[PDB]
């Protein structure tokens, strides 16, 4: 039977959080024993799907990058389910999958405004793992398709709900995480309160925890519509919310989606996985 001490070694990267107060690993590299979970899981017989939305624009400029590295670095040498969704399955890019990785293509809706495409994904996300995830995957991950993989992202980022520390406010203190501060807004988020600030570019877990994860996050979406507002940033928000309230078994480092435009710092050992475009954090 698993055990913690049998893949995760924290006192091998002591300058960094390797634990939460509510006893979730925080894996970093170096702390994981990936042999040993990849021969552990393989036992089982358990596959790993992923969710990635690629509209407008965004086929022709990241979706053949991304898949082509998942193809490469995402849970290598377990069954991996790409689900892409897009409004114009013709622009699709064709690449070459490897061994034990698949695909499943679904035209969607496009939304006109990009917020509304982001948001969005909560709800189609959820109708999927309803309609056919449940069945197909152990574990599921939801990905920003303006990303790509740089090394391993393997089993060792598995768990029943997993979240991504985001990459500017992994050592912010609280008050300074961009949380939706409005009271009026279901992702609110009182000054004083939260552990930490995720990113929504990555997320995961079982598909039961991930329906929760969306259909909660939707749900405070369609709130906010009505309410006549609209989350700081968006899902975004909603998942910070929902992550305190739910705290999650597992995060993952900024190794794990890190921003090269904020430089390479001293806690960065071995990046998975990069933002495609330098974003800004503007606030005037
Ligand atoms: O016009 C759009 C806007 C968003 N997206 C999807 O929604 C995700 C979230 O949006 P975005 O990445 O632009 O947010 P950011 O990381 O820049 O804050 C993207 O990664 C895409 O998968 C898309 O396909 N087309
Ligand atoms: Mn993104």
């Amino acid at each position: 039977k698993l055990k913690l001490s049998d893949w995760f070694n924290p006192f091998k990267r002591p300058e960094v959080v390797t634990m939460t107060k509510w006893k979730a690993p925080v894996v970093w590299e170096g702390t994981y024993n990936r042999a040993v979970l990849d021969n552990y899981y393989a036992k089982q017989k358990i596959t790993v799907g992923l969710t990635v939305f690629a509209v407008g624009r965004y086929i022709e400029h990241y979706l053949e990058e991304f898949l082509t590295s998942a193809n490469k670095h995402f849970m290598v040498g377990h069954p991996v389910i790409f689900y892409i969704m897009v409004d114009d399955v013709s622009r699709m890019p064709l690449i070459e999958l490897g061994p034990l990785r698949s695909f499943k293509v679904f035209k969607i809706k496009p939304e006109k405004r990009w917020q509304d495409i982001s948001m969005m994904r909560m709800k189609t996300i959820g109708e999927h793992i309803v309609a056919h995830i449940q069945h197909e995957v152990d574990f599921l991950f939801c990905m920003d398709v303006d990303q790509v993989f740089q090394d391993k992202f393997g089993v060792e980022t598995l768990g029943e709900s997993v979240a991504q520390l985001q990459a500017w406010w992994y050592k912010a203190d609280p008050n300074d995480f961009t949380y939706e501060r409005r009271k009026e807004s279901a992702a609110y988020i009182p000054f004083g309160e939260g552990d930490f600030y995720y990113h929504a570019a990555i997320f995961g877990g079982t598909p039961t925890q991930v329906l929760n994860i969306t259909q909660e996050c939707f749900k405070g979406i369609l709130k906010d519509k009505k309410n006549d507002i609209e989350a700081q940033w968006h899902d975004e928000s909603h998942l910070n919310k929902y992550f305190l309230l739910n705290k999650p078994t597992k995060i993952l480092s900024p190794e794990y989606c890190w921003d090269y435009h904020i430089g390479l710092p001293a806690d960065i050992k071995l990046v998975k996985m990069s933002w495609q475009t330098k974003e800004y954090n503007v606030v005037r």
